[PDB]
């Protein structure tokens, strides 16, 4: 008994390949300067912020902090993983397992680099069915989802230390492509966050500054509103705190 909205989502799912990198930058150029971009850092989950923004804006997309190699990351290592949260509360997994998304996983596996490749998946109108607590929503809230894997810094450290200088450059260019996909699909509202900063062991300050520099440069004014929704259950909030400090100059009113 296939849930409503999932067929259209799977059908509409789209693969972006590394060779489309220049078209993704063209999308950014087309959208730059469209808005006086506002942004904020919150302690919300991805879907809580998405649900909040979706009530004001239809053209809303959220970033999935994706595995490169298995849809939903195989649900291994802990449910404290953002992609697992996304796949337990929405139709995302049925999108990520679509046939047209297959090369993302095949090529990333064949790559044998923990930097991974610049494949991205765009899932349109993924219905969110449940809230943060697993309770049913009064109505499913469909959001667009951009799936891209941050480079796996922790794996790089253990296997190819000579590639450690390429982790942040890889992160930066793939983040640019994430924004390019949103620009290509004319998204006005984005939910970003601490991409690569948990399981993949990237430094949160460096990730926050990477997004800030893109929003001040090649992605300047391309979006109407960006929320950095950073779940951080540690009482000292080292990850939320890093994003708040690196993005404060930007996200002031
Ligand atoms: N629902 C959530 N919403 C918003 N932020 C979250 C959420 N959950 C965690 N965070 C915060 O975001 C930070 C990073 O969340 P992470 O999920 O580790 O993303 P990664 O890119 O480093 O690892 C991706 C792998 O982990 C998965 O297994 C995938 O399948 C991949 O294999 C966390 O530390 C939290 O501060």
């Amino acid at each position: 008994v296939r849930l409503p909205g999932l067929a259209a989502m799977r059908q509409g799912t789209r693969l972006f390949t590394p060779e489309q990198g220049e078209d993704l930058r063209e999308a950014l150029r087309r959208r730059r300067g469209s808005f006086q971009t506002t942004c904020e850092v919150t302690s919300e989950t991805t879907f809580a912020a998405a649900r909040r923004l979706r009530e004001k804006a239809s053209a809303l997309a959220a970033l999935n902090f994706a595995s490169a190699k298995n849809p939903g990351g195989g649900f291994l290592g802990g449910a404290q993983a953002q992609e697992e949260d996304l796949c337990r509360g929405s139709g995302l997994y049925f999108s990520l397992t679509s046939p047209q998304a297959e090369p993302y996983y095949a090529v990333n596996r064949q790559s044998h680099s923990a930097l991974y490749t610049d494949h991205l998946i765009y899932s349109p109108q993924v219905p969110i069915f449940r809230d943060d607590a697993g309770q049913l929503l009064p109505a499913p809230v469909p959001v667009n989802i951009i799936t891209a894997p941050a480079p796996n810094a922790g794996a790089v450290a253990q296997s190819r230390p000579e590639q450690l200088p390429q982790v942040l450059p890889t992160l930066r260019e793939r983040a640019r492509r994430v924004l390019g996909v949103a620009a290509w699909m004319e998204q006005t509202h984005l939910v970003l966050g601490a991409w690569g900063c948990g399981v993949f062991r990237n430094d949160p300050a460096g990730v926050a500054r990477t997004f800030r520099e893109l929003l001040e440069g090649e992605a300047q004014g391309a979006f109407e509103h960006v929320t950095f929704a950073v779940l951080d259950n540690h009482p000292q909030h080292p990850t939320l705190g890093a994003f708040r400090r690196e993005l404060e100059s930007l996200c002031l009113p």
